[PDB]
């Protein structure tokens, strides 16, 4: 629904991830560096080095939104790619102002890169 682009030509997310390209993910992360670092520093968003498997809303000292704090669970690869599909829909009232990664391979490639940034 709606009059914007919605097709995907590269389409089971686990299958997409298993063949992902971490160097391509390293470039997708450029879209997140204004807010997120991979050296443990926190800023507009919390650091994302070691996010894969981390408790949701877990970074010490970072002031998360109410729906993020109340969510529970961990950032598994499925959780991460669901949230990155369209943050504002997937966690209504998130404070992350990012439109999303509609390309399924961009999500899988970005998750594969974050897996190597623990
Ligand atoms: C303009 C800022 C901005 C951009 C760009 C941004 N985030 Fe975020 N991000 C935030 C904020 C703010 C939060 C905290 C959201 C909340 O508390 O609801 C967050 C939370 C996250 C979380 C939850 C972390 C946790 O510790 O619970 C993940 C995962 C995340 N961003 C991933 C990404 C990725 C991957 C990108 C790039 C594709 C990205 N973000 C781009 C601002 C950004
Ligand atoms: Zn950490
Ligand atoms: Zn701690
Ligand atoms: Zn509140
Ligand atoms: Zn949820």
């Amino acid at each position: 629904m709606g009059h914007g682009a919605e097709g995907e030509e590269h389409a089971d997310f686990a299958t997409v991830l298993a063949s992902a390209d971490p160097a391509a993910g390293e470039k997708v992360f450029g879209k997140c560096k204004a807010c997120h670092k991979l050296d443990g520093n926190d800023g507009v968003g919390p650091h994302l080095n070691g996010v894969v498997g981390r408790t949701v809303a877990g970074v010490d000292g970072f002031n998360y939104s109410d729906p993020m704090k109340a969510h529970g669970g961990d950032w598994t690869p499925e959780a991460l790619q669901e949230f990155l599909t369209n943050p504002k829909a997937v966690v209504k009232g998130t404070k992350m102002a990012f439109a999303g990664l509609p390309k399924i391979e961009d999500r899988a490639n970005l998750i594969a890169y974050l897996e190597g940034q623990q």
